[PDB]
């Protein structure tokens, strides 16, 4: 019973045993020079040693398919992320077109062995993802996690076979992505005068806070890591709105520079935008969207467009001198005409765009099609009609169910947090992002699901996992498992038995399910 239920599966009679007292050998089949054969196997074999001791190397002739037990053939008519894992008491044929394909094939397999290793039955496991957008996303804007950890959230992304990591480098409360034509944004941005966050009543804890941020070559480590677990990474930077961080520390552009701005210690909404009506406030942006590109080789940048009042535009007579230029009378639509510019100007050296889906809110006919919404408030109805039906791709961070960063149970010693019990685990794979979705184009413009985390009240390792886990999985199963074979009754079960992991490798995890 492997995980993120396989598309299609079979059983067969009486079981193999790896044999590693001597071995259970390799047989990767070259082509696609190295790439994903031996190579992304070499980090296999090593899988790990500490369980059993792999012991594969070659002792004999790894590379003859004739007494070869675990053969790594290529049949390049296989789709990319798709694998075909035969398990017999002779060995383990694993086919795959693209290393991505083949990476997963030994994931399932692993978990087919004992929950540790040595002792599988027989099976055939054709399996492939509904969505290649099975997403996460980490609010590292209100907070830094250390990388020991950041890594330890890609760790899981892996188990349950998601690929992208999306990254919240910047919101008001701090900025956490080093731009070197603008060190300040990180030296002052990234710093703040408090651990915590208000939110009307809650106070701050007037105690300084930092590790500031992530120097460029603390990215290029990260943005590397993933690739061997094929986790591509949307850089995001809430633009221009959620920018107190990057305004207090470069206000001259702003919409009142004379006015004493500073990093934020509470939460919720800021209005404090990047005066997007002054052709240097722009450059500022445009020169950021340079820096990213380089460090992030993934062909999207996530730009936000979310919940940004126009407050300081209305009364800014640059950003109402432009609003005659542009040629229209909806003043959301700098957010059109600021984002416009991001596209065609990052379409002359190469990269695309994503956004939150409030940015619909204008005549979202000003930008481009060719732009890839990521909605949450009215979920289904959000990536529906002026996104799919006007040919804009789209994701669906179901606010409901899939913000796996809301209190997961109303119990009376669950820590603080927002919620109302209304997000538990009977509630978060049940949440159906295929609620009568006509396929016309609306499932070749839907790209998939993504299980964000929002930090305000939540800021240490323990408790984020305690919240995160298990729900992460649910967003990741649905993500992968196709909506024909999707009922829980036997989800619970299989996924009690993935806590013995969360244990071994020192993951905190809820339990609610678990006896």
């Amino acid at each position: 019973a492997d995980e993120t239920r396989s598309f299609w599966i079979t059983c067969q009679a009486g079981g193999t045993k790896y044999l590693n007292t001597n071995t259970s050998n390799n047989a990767t089949v070259q082509y696609a020079g190295g790439n994903g054969n031996w190579s992304t196997f070499y980090i296999y074999k090593v899988i790990i040693p500490a369980p059993r001791g792999a012991e594969l190397n070659g002792e004999g002739r790894l590379a003859l398919s004739a007494m070869d037990n675990i053969s790594f053939t290529t049949d390049p008519a296989l789709a990319e992320e798709a694998y075909v894992l035969n398990i017999t008491a002779d060995g383990i044929s694993v086919a795959s077109s693209t290393e991505k394909g083949k990476f997963y094939a030994l994931q399932s397999l692993a978990q087919l062995a004992e929950g540790n290793a040595e002792g599988l039955p027989l099976v055939r496991i054709a399996d492939k993802p509904r969505f290649g957008y099975r997403g996460f996303m980490l609010d590292v804007s209100r907070h830094f996690f250390s990388v020991a950890e950041v890594k330890k959230m890609i760790d899981i992304m892996a188990r349950y076979k998601m690929n992208v990591f999306h990254w919240h480098l910047t919101d008001d409360q701090g900025w956490r992505a080093e731009i070197k034509r603008y060190p300040k944004l990180t030296t002052v941005g990234a710093t703040r005068s408090d651990n915590v966050y208000w939110t009307g009543n809650g106070a701050k804890t007037g105690k300084p806070y930092g590790p500031y941020f992530y120097t460029q070559d603390e990215m290029r480590e990260v943005v590397a890591y993933a690739k061997e677990r094929h986790i591509e990474v949307l850089p995001e930077v809430d633009m221009p709105g959620h920018f107190v961080a990057a305004m207090a520390a470069y206000p001259e552009y702003s919409c009142n520079p004379s006015r004493a701005p500073q990093v934020w210690t509470g939460g919720g909404i800021s209005s404090d935008v990047l005066n997007v009506a002054n052709p240097q406030a722009v450059e500022f942006a445009k020169n950021i969207l340079d820096e990213l590109c380089d460090i992030f080789p993934y062909p999207y940048i996530h730009v936000g467009g979310d919940e940004c009042p126009t407050t300081q535009w209305e009364h800014n007579d640059l950003c109402q001198q432009k609003y005659k230029e542009l040629g229209l009378t909806s003043y959301r639509q700098l957010q059109a005409h600021f984002i416009k510019d991001l596209a065609d100007f990052v379409a002359t050296k190469n990269k695309h765009l994503v956004c939150w889906n409030e940015a619909i809110t204008a005549g979202g006919a000003d930008l481009q099609t060719q732009s890839t919404i990521m909605s949450w408030n009215p979920c289904q109805e959000g990536v529906a009609k002026a996104v799919k039906k006007l040919g804009l791709p789209a994701i669906v961070k179901g606010d409901g169910g899939y913000y796996i960063c809301r209190k997961q149970s109303n119990d009376y010693g669950e820590p603080s947090g927002a919620g109302y019990g209304n997000d538990g685990v009977e509630g978060c794979y049940n949440y159906v992002p295929v609620q009568g979705m006509y396929t016309q184009e609306q499932m070749a413009l839907v790209k998939g699901v993504q299980g964000t985390f929002w930090t305000e009240h939540v800021g240490t390792n323990e408790y984020l996992e305690y919240l995160a886990l298990p729900r992460l999985i649910c967003v990741a199963e649905a993500g992968w498992t196709p909506q024909v074979f999707k009922n829980w009754d036997n989800f619970r079960t299989r996924l009690a038995n993935q806590t013995q992991w969360l244990d071994d490798h020192g993951y905190v995890y809820a339990r609610h399910w678990m006896p």
